[PDB]
């Protein structure tokens, strides 16, 4: 069974592996760097082992040193979006089994792909800079040379020097701070993350953070002006990590705790360990958008513990979570509002086959990634194609106990693995081998590698969906003469969820006539509503059916946050309005050098600029 990483230039898992990083830097916002030193304890898996290469991107090599004196090392040739390979001669060959400690020194770039440096300007207090970091998937190479696969697993420790007035903190276990001998207008921040973690889960936010607490293992953490807003919208997480525990088994990461960023944070989540980083664009005021607290929470699980082997894997780590999310949000909510979400997810799975295409190869749920840069693949597909595949095996397997047992056994067998497909189908087919006749029933070819929509759809309660699918259904086929009879006492029935399905739904048909979705604004003023999941879909309403009105309001939500899931397409419906195309692209020309770093090379590909 033979599977190396194409994601990565380092030595493969099977030649040498990473067991622990001990790093020491200092952030230096006047240059945007950060510099120090990356001590990695790097065990041989290979008799005579005389050289190892690591993953690097856009970093200055100052040297490497290896028992006390330096030695030689080389970069290659950049490889695009992969990085340039650094090979390093070791003094003396390593049998099998023997461990080493090298330490390079190192500094990243200004535009390291990992990072985001914010000016005052950019933050809420408006008086200090902010940065953050965000690895995954491949982007802790912008950071510091490693073997940048989830096939590796190391533990860690990082002293980081920061301006005394910030705060650091990382994806791992405060352990103090003091002040920086080497300069006193600094301070130090110690960290530890003793479980083993693959590279991408090395988080870092720098800035002026303070902290409330939420629950016996949680702080919160933002600026002072979002401290109060975020501890009530996140007041659910103590319940569903008890929730999570029950579903998975014990949570062995200490602390559960989160950061709200700046709203240039590029997703809506990110699992990383011990500190869960979140959009502010969560913050609706009534916690309607919690489901992502309940993904973040369950990677502590199926993503963290157990791992994807490589990134053509990434199905393993989102399908499952997805799956586990929808469960929490179904023990608070009830077992109607699981499937309401689960038959959401179906159509955004419509929504990306449409958009990809169907024979399209990043519409399969194994995807192979060999030059392909993972973000430009990124999609809904791993998410709710795998939410998809779980939720069927449920369904013919014998109820959501059921497979419940098998996901904690799943969990149970591969903690502090990394695992592939074949992997994960092995388990399967070990667990429910007294259901095999069963389990051959499905079309795993298809499931797993076709393109394209499943062979078969769930069955799917649709209680809560009948509301919103009856009145998008309503103003689909209005005609003029119909429009009168619509009137705000329409909606007063629908929770939040409903009113972003209804929008959903009817976004699935658009464009409607001008004259309806001013109909629209006019009755249900859904321009009052800044819960930002459904003010998306209604800017992206108004602006696929041609509304003027709307491109104000549209272009200031894609540049007032950063969130791609908003930010993607609300450019990409702009460029396709005539009416807003000049000005979308100019807004980004003028946008682009403070955007985030991924953001930013995404939304010029979407827009065709450069
Ligand atoms: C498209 C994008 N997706 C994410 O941010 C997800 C990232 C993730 O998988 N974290 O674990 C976290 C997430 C999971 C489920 C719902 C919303 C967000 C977004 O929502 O902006
Ligand atoms: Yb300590
Ligand atoms: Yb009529
Ligand atoms: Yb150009
Ligand atoms: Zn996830």
């Amino acid at each position: 069974p033979e599977i190396v990483d194409t994601c990565s230039l380092a030595s493969p898992a099977s030649v040498c592996r990473t067991k622990h990083l001990h790093l020491r830097c200092s952030v230096d916002f006047t240059r945007r760097t950060l510099t120090g030193t990356a001590a990695l304890t790097v065990q041989s898996q290979e008799d005579n082992l005389r050289s190892l290469v690591l993953d690097t991107k856009d970093l200055t090599i100052e040297k490497v040193v290896i028992n006390g004196q330096e030695v030689k090392y080389a970069l290659g040739e950049r490889q695009s979006y992969k990085g340039s390979p650094m090979e390093i001669s070791l003094p003396i060959a390593l049998s099998k089994n023997q461990e080493i400690v090298i330490e390079i020194s190192f500094e990243t770039s200004p535009k390291s792909s990992a990072l985001q440096w914010l000016t005052p300007e950019q933050t809420s207090g408006k008086e200090h800079p902010y940065l953050f970091s965000q690895c995954q998937a491949i982007h802790c190479r912008a950071i510091l040379p490693c073997q940048d696969t989830p096939s590796v697993k190391l533990t860690y420790t990082a002293e980081v020097s920061v301006p005394k007035e910030l705060v650091a903190l990382m994806s791992a276990i405060r352990d103090g701070e003091t002040p920086d001998p080497e300069d006193p207008s600094r301070k130090i921040y110690k960290f530890i993350q003793k479980v083993p973690i693959p590279c991408y889960l090395i988080a870092l936010v720098v800035g002026a953070l303070e902290s409330r607490q939420i629950g016996p293992r949680t702080l919160v953490w933002s600026e002072k002006e979002q401290v109060e807003k975020s501890a009530y919208e996140f007041s659910e997480t103590e319940s569903m990590l008890k929730i999570a525990e029950d579903l998975g088994g014990p949570y062995v990461w200490g602390q559960y705790d989160l950061l709200v960023l700046p709203p240039s944070f590029p997703y809506g989540g990110m699992e990383n360990p011990c500190l869960t980083f979140v959009t502010p664009t969560l913050l609706a005021g009534d916690k309607s958008l919690s489901n992502v607290i309940a993904h973040e929470i369950s990677h502590s699980w199926t993503g963290n513990l157990v791992t994807n082997k490589t990134w053509d894997h990434f199905w393993l780590n989102e399908g499952h979570t997805v799956y586990l999310e929808r469960h929490i949000c179904g023990r608070l909510f009830g077992e109607k509002f699981r499937h309401f979400n689960a038959l959401g997810g179906w159509g955004e799975l419509q929504n990306s086959v449409k958009t990809f295409g169907e024979t399209h190869p990043f519409t399969k749920l194994v995807v192979d990634l060999t030059d392909i840069d993972p973000d430009v693949a990124y999609s809904s597909v791993p998410y709710e194609k795998g939410f998809a595949l779980l939720f069927y095996l449920e369904q013919l397997l014998g109820g959501p106990e059921i497979f419940l047992g098998f996901l904690k056994a799943y969990v149970e067998k591969f903690s502090y693995k990394s695992i592939t497909t074949d992997d994960w189908k092995d388990f399967l087919y070990s667990y429910f081998k007294d259901k095999v006749d069963v389990l051959n029933q499905v079309d795993w070819n298809a499931w797993l590698y076709s393109p394209g929509l499943p062979p078969i759809k769930p069955n799917y309660d649709m209680t809560l969906t009948n509301a919103c699918i009856a009145l998008s259904q309503r103003w689909i086929t209005a005609k003029e003469d119909d429009l009168n009879s619509f009137n705000a006492t329409d909606l007063k029935d629908l929770s939040s969820h409903q009113l972003n399905e209804f929008l959903a739904q009817t976004l699935q048909r658009a464009p409607l006539p001008l004259g309806h979705i001013k109909r629209m604004q006019e009755v249900y003023n859904f321009n009052a509503i800044n819960n930002s999941e459904i003010r998306f879909r209604w800017l992206r309403l108004c602006i696929q059916s041609k509304w003027e009105d709307a491109i104000p309001l549209a272009l200031k939500m894609a540049t007032e946050q950063g969130r791609m899931k908003f930010t993607r397409p609300l450019f990409k419906d702009l460029a396709a309005f005539d009416k807003s195309h000049d000005q979308a692209v100019r807004t980004y020309q003028e946008h682009k050098a403070s955007m985030h770093p991924v953001t930013a090379m995404l939304v010029g590909k979407d827009l065709k600029v450069d």
